[PDB]
Formats: C-alpha cells, sequence, structure tokens
C-alpha cells in the first residue's frame, strides 16, 4: 500500500525521538519538553498521532503534560518518551526510556533487548504468541518482570489501535497469525515491581470515540472542535486549554465523556510503584523479516 508514508512518518519519529532525548536534561520543565517535540514533529512535515508522552519513573504510560504542570525533570528519572506521527493517518508510534542523566542500566536493558527479540522473531506467518514469549523470557532472564496488563498494538490508517494485540506475555490463546503489510507496534514493559500497573488520575488524554448528541452548548462546541482537528487520533486535554477556561472544559470534557463522545485515557502507575522501563517500535510485517519503520 502506501508503506511510503509509513515510513515517512517513522523517520519524523525517529528524528523527533532523537532530539527528544537530547532535550531531556535535568532541570527541564515536562511541559516545555512536551511542546518542542510536538512543535517539531508538524516542523518536520508530520502530524501529532497522539500527545508526546513523558511517563517519569513509576508511571508507565498515558502521562502527557499541560499548562499548568510545574514538573521538572530530576537527575535519576527514568523518562519514557513516547511518540507518535502520521502523514495522512499512517502511524508510526515509536518509544525510548532515558534515564535522565545517566547511562542506561540493567533495566531500560532488559526492555530494549525484549523488543528486539520480539522484532527479530516477527515475520509473516507467525503467531503473537511467540512474539510475547520472545519479550517475556528476556526481561524475565534478566530478573524483573514484565508489565503483564500493557501490551503492543495493531495498526491501521487514522487507528492507532486496531483489536489485535501482542503482550509483553506469552499466552497459548493469543493466536493471531502475522500477514503480509500488517503493521504492528511492539512494546514491552518492565519493571521492578509487581508487573501490573493500574489507571490513576487524572486523565489529560482523550479520544473521540462516537458521535452522539450533546444537550448543552460548550459541550457540543468542545466535541464539534474535537471531531474535526482531531477526528479518530487521541488528543490531549493540553491542546484544548487555549480554549475556553479550565473549569468549564473540566466540564465540557466531562460532560462529552459520560454522554460517550470520548474515551478517556487514565494515567497508568504500576501497582506497587516500581519502575517502570520501555521500548517500541513499529514494524511493517513482510514475509521473511519486518522493517522497523522507525529505528
Ligand atoms: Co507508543
Ligand atoms: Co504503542
Amino acid at each position: 500500500m502506501d508503506t511510503e508514508k509509513l515510513m515517512k512518518a517513522g523517520e519524523i519519529a525517529k528524528k523527533v525521538r532523537e532530539k527528544a532525548i537530547k532535550l531531556a536534561r535535568p532541570g527541564m520543565l515536562l511541559l516545555e519538553l512536551a511542546e518542542s517535540i510536538e512543535k517539531m514533529i508538524m516542523e518536520l512535515g508530520g502530524k501529532p498521532a497522539f500527545p508526546v508522552n513523558l511517563s517519569i519513573n513509576e508511571i508507565a504510560a498515558h502521562y502527557t503534560p499541560y499548562k499548568g504542570d510545574t514538573t521538572v525533570l530530576k537527575e535519576g528519572d527514568y523518562l519514557k518518551i513516547d511518540v507518535g506521527v502520521h502523514i495522512d493517518g499512517f502511524i508510526a508510534d515509536t518509544a525510548v526510556t532515558v534515564r535522565v542523566g545517566m547511562e542506561e542500566d540493567e533495566l531500560m536493558e532488559a526492555a530494549k533487548e525484549a523488543l528486539n527479540a520480539a522484532i527479530s522473531v516477527a515475520r509473516a506467518g507467525v503467531e503473537i504468541k511467540e512474539l510475547g514469549k520472545a519479550i517475556e523470557n528476556e526481561i524475565r532472564k534478566r530478573g524483573f518482570k514484565p508489565i503483564v496488563n500493557l501490551s503492543g498494538h495493531k495498526i491501521e490508517r487514522y487507528k492507532l489501535h486496531a483489536g489485535i494485540s501482542i503482550p509483553n506475555i506469552y499466552r497459548p490463546h493469543d493466536n493471531y497469525v502475522l500477514k503480509e503489510g500488517d503493521v504492528f507496534a511492539i512494546e514491552p514493559f518492565a519493571t521492578i515491581g509487581a508487573g501490573q500497573v493500574i489507571e490513576v488520575p487524572p486523565t489529560l488524554i482523550y479520544m473521540y470515540v462516537r458521535d452522539v448528541p450533546v444537550r448543552v452548548a460548550q459541550a457540543r462546541f468542545l466535541l464539534a472542535k474535537i471531531k474535526r482537528e482531531y477526528g479518530t487520533l487521541p488528543f490531549a486535554y493540553r491542546w484544548l486549554q487555549n480554549d475556553m477556561p479550565e473549569g468549564q472544559l473540566k466540564l465540557a470534557l466531562k460532560t462529552l465523556e459520560k454522554a460517550g463522545a470520548i474515551y478517556g485515557y487514565p494515567v497508568l502507575k504500576e501497582i506497587r510503584n516500581g519502575i517502570v522501563a520501555q521500548f517500541e517500535h513499529t514494524i511493517i510485517v513482510e514475509k521473511d523479516s519486518v522493517i522497523v519503520t522507525t529505528e
């Protein structure tokens, strides 16, 4: 298909990912880094497929700063940086952990290694469970635990998560077989904790999921804006902050939520507050090898 796109998106992804790494310095204010990255995506001809995620230490995914966030990077922090950019709808979702002001530690290695292992065996005609088995074994062999309740996702145009998962564990029933042209995001997560993650407030990322009618005026606007500018792809609370004052927006969003026009993606924290590491690449399933659009 338009692999030229998926690839071109991966390309921006990679590139902005690298700079992201470089900007992530101790002292760096979280809100800024977010914006710098997000602004570069665009500046490269890209469009964010979703808010850049900067999850620190025990919080694993779904945390994106906001206008008002005073979080700053302390030396020693395990900053996982997840970036995603789309071109006309083709996604490149790539991620990396960075130990603020220090070198890659054994944990991060476990994750990075897991990813490789998944990648190396991904090819047409193989059950996902093999991937998950590969990932699991590398993280456990080194002493950590793979986050069980977080997984990779199949990707489709203007669809960040198609519906098929590549978990970071081996389950005998994950029998989906890789088909040529399939494009997947493989994302192992590792931790020193229980190996499980749980939803936690606040919720900073939302996704429009259904065109339903809303009674309140602000909501119908918010919604109409959301639908227009964002579409199927996840958006940040932060992005809607310069449209309407906090208290209102808050309501706007909440209302759309109760109605069911957008889904809330809460922040995820390890159940035992165990540091979490992560690495991810987008792969386009070929017949003999896969092709890492983002590395
Ligand atoms: Co990602
Ligand atoms: Co992903």
